[PDB]
């Protein structure tokens, strides 16, 4: 027989939302911090890249990602949060990261490049959030 399964293919997941009408929403003191403070330092960090969108794991051959992934958290996600005033608390934000950083850990090994970047980022996220108003 001539199917040999070439098709239908792979394709990523829709991402997290952005935006939700009907969720309940705030702007805090803490949020602007977020935003402003701690979003923006680890955006600028040269480890920052390979969180700053949802991962494409077409592009990245990684076709196991959502297999094991399966809730998925990027800084572009958390950002585009942020700047649509999706969140009701910092801690809602503050999970965002917490998830983004705890899927690099499970996917991945420790010592591996993605690792020691998530952990350094984690660093650096962990001294802004003591600083948090
Ligand atoms: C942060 C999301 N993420 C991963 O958990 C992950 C694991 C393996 C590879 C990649 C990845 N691929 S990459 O080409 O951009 C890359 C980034 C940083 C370090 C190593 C790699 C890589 O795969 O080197 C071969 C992008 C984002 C993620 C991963």
């Amino acid at each position: 027989h001539h199917h040999h399964h070439l098709v239908p293919r792979g394709s990523n997941p829709p991402p997290p939302e952005t935006s939700n009408p009907n969720k309940p929403k705030r702007q805090t003191n803490q949020l602007q911090y977020l935003l402003r403070v701690v979003l923006k330092t680890l955006w600028k960090h040269q480890f920052a890249w390979p969180f700053q969108q949802p991962v494409d794991a077409v592009k990245l051959n990684l076709p196991d990602y959502y297999k094991i992934i399966k809730t998925p958290m990027d800084m572009g996600t958390i950002k585009k949060r942020l700047e649509n005033n999706y969140y009701w608390n910092a801690q809602e934000c503050i999970q965002d990261f917490n998830t983004m950083f705890t899927n690099c850990y499970i996917y991945n090994k420790p010592g591996d490049d993605i690792v020691l970047m998530a952990e350094a980022l984690e660093k650096l996220f962990l001294q802004k959030i003591n600083e948090l108003p």
